[PDB]
């Protein structure tokens, strides 16, 4: 019924991954890395500018933009909730999840193109190890069992992808690690970061 | 008591406040742009990153990108829905929204940009010109697929919009379509449209 379009090691893909996953969504996923999808990556390239990824696509509409691919899952399957409930914090989240975005997410994907220049990444990695504490804490804030929140995966992705592009979480706080350590053992992410781009 | 901050021929702005007009909320509209606000726009910075233009401020927060304020004011204004009540269809106009916003609402922003290339003004009026009407299209056809036509919905306010804003930058509307025409005229003269923009 549905199509979601991905590459191996996108941080964007991996998100959308363990939402669909998280969700009872069943989506055809498929590697456009992969020769064997050749044909897929052709359709890509005409339903989006660029053939961006990921993409979602049901029958109707396609969509590459984060926000709204979580927000149309979010409207497709309802349930588990992936925002809090109630406008303050919901609003205050859509935010958050925007400023994710410019601050983590890009620069990560900045961070894994090869042409860029070394000291250019290395300021990228500093500014990221800048906000990252403030930003985790934050998002714990927000979330003031507990269902998991969009925010939450997302930055356990962005502490993951931090793990592979050896870069360190600057805290000495032991709670903190021992909180890291815990977001990255969920079963869901795991599952996800197994399987690479499906 | 709703504060939203604005800049004159800003067209977020005035969808912004069309929809608060529709919505019947009032809300204390504040031209950041004028002069005898500038303290307004002093607030602004500090519950702001960038001085983000609009900003809708409720009593609880702040909120700054288009989307999240059509859903600020929808969840503390839900009816009449600007969006589909159904799942499937409500996707759909997100989506659609998120491609008008792309495409036309962004790039009339780039082309009110003072420091603008000649190149890329050619460029984005080109690729508009190219969409607009088959855009405007799917949207009406998103309209009548299912639904079901009383009230408005933001598809229609924004390419309303995005219409008026073809008009305030010289851009020829690119159809000869008889009915089409009727309808963007339609479109151009309704009453909470014009009552949003001539009285800014």
């Amino acid at each position: 019924a549905m199509l979601l379009y991905t590459k191996k090691d996108d941080i964007y893909s991996d998100i959308v991954r363990m939402i669909l996953l998280i969700k009872g969504a069943n989506a055809k996923i498929v590697d456009v890395s992969k020769e064997e999808n050749s044909k897929h990556l052709e359709e890509l390239n005409i339903i989006t500018p660029n053939g961006n990824i990921p993409t979602l696509s049901t029958d109707d509409f396609a969509v590459y933009r984060l926000s709204v691919i979580i927000e149309a899952i979010e409207d497709l399957y309802p349930f588990p909730p992936m925002f809090p409930v109630f406008p303050k914090q919901r609003a205050n989240a859509r935010i958050l999840l925007e400023y994710v975005n410019k601050t983590f997410l890009q620069n990560i994907i900045k961070l894994q193109s090869p042409d860029l220049d070394e000291k250019q990444a290395n300021e990228i990695k500093m500014l990221m190890q800048r906000d990252i504490i403030s930003t985790y804490k934050k998002i714990v804030s927000e979330r003031e069992a507990q269902n998991i929140n969009v925010l939450t995966l997302i930055i356990t992705f962005v502490f993951y992808y931090f793990i592979k592009l050896k870069i360190s979480i600057p805290t000495k706080d032991k709670n903190i690690i021992k909180e890291i350590k815990e977001l990255l053992s969920e079963p869901n992410f795991i599952k996800t970061i197994k399987a690479k781009g499906a």
